[PDB]
């Protein structure tokens, strides 16, 4: 339906809602006015106990077969957290219904002192469901996300 260069999703978190982002694990995912990269608000994740926990977003309705997309956003650790590495991952059901974990970007070191840009391209060849999440190998890190975007690079 879309063409190269089109915005598929854009999240500033400047209204009341998490704009579809939801908890993965027994975590708390909500909007905060304490910190932001742009505007007044960002998306905050706390209460992580395992490394696979984080804020998550279904992409099932956003990304379709063989489309190349570009996923980006700005991240920062919650005040007090030690330096930790953050990346985006897509959990995908393949053609057979089997679970696959696809890498979007290399993990970047992030601190509680500055916002860091994360970005990578993504596509898939077979599958029925797609779930994006933001994770750290540090199982207890808490962190913020702002100015999240997905852009179509190449139509299918
Ligand atoms: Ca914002």
């Amino acid at each position: 339906a879309a063409k190269a260069g089109d915005i598929l999703l854009s999240h500033s978190f400047e209204e009341g809602t998490t704009q579809g982002w939801t908890a993965r694990g027994g975590v708390k995912v909500d909007v905060t006015a304490e910190q932001a990269y742009q505007g007044k608000q960002s998306l905050q994740t706390t209460g992580r106990t395992e490394a696979w926990n984080g804020p998550s977003l279904s992409l099932t309705d956003v990304v379709h077969k063989n489309e190349v997309v570009e996923i980006s956003g700005y991240v920062k650790l919650v005040a007090g957290s030690a330096p930790a590495d953050l990346k985006f991952t897509v959990e995908r059901r393949d053609g057979n219904g089997d679970t696959q974990y696809d890498q979007v970007n290399a993990a970047e070191q992030v601190t509680d002192q500055k916002w860091v840009k994360l970005q990578g391209q993504y596509s898939y060849e077979q599958g029925s469901s797609l779930l994006l999440y933001l994770e750290s190998t540090d199982a207890k890190a808490a962190y913020l996300l702002d100015e999240f975007q997905i852009r179509l690079v190449k139509a299918a």
